[PDB]
């Protein structure tokens, strides 16, 4: 199996409790440049911090942004991997100062790598790609999760750019309401509300080149090489308009 | 996460296994009725005899045909579990008599739930969905399994039926040069006569009714309501034709 996925099974809890401790807090604000993440990781890590930074994106992507509690119902394999990453790069939680590294923050900076992931965690996460093509058919996993806002190029054509942030905001809209239950009650504009303004936030930000961003948009299958949004994220956006 | 999944991850692998073992004889006759299985599963089984299938489908499709062998570096959890089942079921290896059951002869009688599985197992099996959709784009989940041969309505017009089995192909060529590494370096109608003949079997057998394996083909999203297949059933198709 891909290795993405001998990691999740690695760090998979022995069963289920707090779970929405882990994850109620991923719209929360955080103050961090992405470029001062990977400078930590060099430095704690050395050579091998691509392979950690790997492991830690799973943890982000499978069990939540609080290391030391993802660890009480893990193997001893697992455990101990985890343990000894808190102790190299000093892994905080909630949204620490800038100079902190945290799961979240390490899987926002590395969000080319992340999204690719998702391709293989798909039924990991916390909705999974078979619950959004109930939604919508064949919804492209590139899109779920927050991280992918930094991968979208804000200088596509604005019709192709609307297209693929509403695409992605039907599986924001899910994953809201799944993660912070004071949301499942509500409107998708009472939602929106709480997702567009991070999302907007990494579409516009100064990390990862106008031309970089595409080419992983076109790599992931979004796009075509005009920019054009595919079919699937096509109907994704659709559906995302009528959405309740 | 979905059932199927828990499952998975209580039957995994501590590490890697002579893994290529567990697989091998696949394509291997099998000479049994999937009504006396079914028989044999409820008169074990008793009231509980589908949930124990599903277990016994997960097994055949992530840890392979072999039950003594897979507990081997399985959890203590899911050692017990396969134990239990070994007794119960009273479960044998390779091609047995008749009135035995197997987890492959489990996986093939059951094969309306066990294509269904593959939705979510996909990245447990020994040729995942991520590789299909490398040789044809939405490559269908449903198809990636032997057992698949069981869902086809022979009754379908002959070019609807040439395109769901060619779209089946595609799996069953690059699933052959997994369990034979020799047949990597096969042509194509070399690898094609190792399984041709056991998915024909299977199209034509007597076991579900032309009406419910079109129903199944139907709810699979495989083909649409007049037996015409999908998009990605016809690219498969056309994969397979020229396929190495």
């Amino acid at each position: 199996m891909d290795n993405y996925q001998e990691l999740a099974i690695q760090f998979a809890a022995q069963a289920v409790r707090n779970e929405i401790e882990q994850w109620v807090r991923e719209f929360a604000y955080q103050g961090f440049d992405a470029r001062r993440v990977i400078e930590l990781l060099k430095q704690y890590g050395g050579a091998d911090w691509e392979k950690d930074a790997k492991k830690m994106i799973v943890l982000a992507l499978t069990r939540g942004n609080k290391p030391r509690r993802m660890m009480m119902k893990m193997s001893k394999e697992g455990k101990a991997t985890v343990e000894a990453l808190i102790n190299k790069y000093k892994l905080k939680e909630g949204n620490p100062s800038r100079d902190e590294l945290t799961l979240s923050r390490v899987a926002a900076a590395l969000a080319g790598r992340t999204c690719q992931a998702l391709v293989v965690l798909s039924e990991w996460l916390p909705v999974t790609g078979t619950t959004m093509d109930g939604l919508s058919p064949a919804y492209p996993r590139h899109m779920m999760h927050p991280s992918f806002a930094g991968m979208v190029d804000p200088s596509l054509p604005g019709d192709y750019l609307r297209a693929i942030l509403d695409a992605h905001s039907l599986y924001l809209l899910q994953f809201s309401r799944v993660i912070n239950p004071n949301l499942r009650g509500r409107t998708k504009e009472e939602v929106a509300a709480t997702f567009t303004q991070p999302m907007n936030a990494a579409v516009n930000s100064n990390f990862i080149s106008h031309e970089k961003r595409r080419e992983f948009l076109k790599a992931f299958g979004l796009v075509d090489s005009n920019g054009k949004p595919s079919a699937a994220v096509m109907a994704a956006a659709q559906a995302y308009k009528t959405a309740a």
